[PDB]
Order: structure tokens, then sequence, then C-alpha cells
């Protein structure tokens, strides 16, 4: 049919230490993805803190800049990693993948999981 994120409902990672958010689909023939972004839940619109595009990856922030990567190799894997987890990580975090068919239409499928930051 179409793409099915999967994405598990939280994630526990350890204070100071890191963390996979998973974020996987099985690729689908005429399904071409063109956009991944990860965002995080803070004030009252969801914040931005990576994409990768046909530019490739982009991350803005300072804070995120060196210890947040996505996974690359596998396709269907865009996994965010996460490095040097704070108590302030502590949100939900949302993937996002946009895929273009043939005809130029895109469809864009999201998931919202939790991380919680464990002593």
């Amino acid at each position: 049919s179409r793409p099915i994120l999967e994405v598990p409902e939280s994630v526990t990672g350890p204070w100071r230490g890191d963390v996979n958010l998973p974020c996987t689909y099985d690729p689908l023939q005429g399904y071409t993805q063109v956009l991944v972004r990860w965002l995080v839940q803070r004030g009252s619109d969801p914040v931005t803190i990576f994409l990768r595009d046909s530019s490739g990856d982009h991350i803005q922030q300072a804070r995120y800049q060196g210890r947040l990567h996505v996974s690359h190799r596998v396709p269907g894997d865009v996994s965010l990693q996460l490095s040097t987890l704070e108590m302030d990580d502590r949100s939900h975090y949302t993937c996002e993948v946009t895929w273009q068919t043939p005809d130029g239409n895109q469809v864009v499928r999201d998931r919202i999981t939790e991380l919680r930051v464990q002593k």
C-alpha cells in the first residue's frame, strides 16, 4: 500500500550516555524518500532539530551540532542517535518521512516517541 513508519512509543536512555530513537520502515517500490525531519516538543510549536534532503543533513542548532546523528547505511532506517543525554532531553520526539511517487505526488508520514532519561 503505502510506507509504514515503525517508531516505539517510548525509549529510555542513560543520563550522560547515548540513545537511539528507532524510526524505520520497509522500503516500497515506487516510493522515493525525499525528506526526513526529526522534531522535539518544547513550547507551542514543534522544534526542528534535524533535516535530511537532497543537499544532505542539516542540524542548525549549536546545542545539537556534534551530538545528534541520524542513521543512513540501511535504506528505511532513519533512527535518531543522541549522545551525552541531559535530563532536559526528556520530551516527545517526532520522526517524519516524506516520499515521492512516480506521478510526482508527495506523501508524508510521522510518528511520536517519548524519550525518558534514567540515572
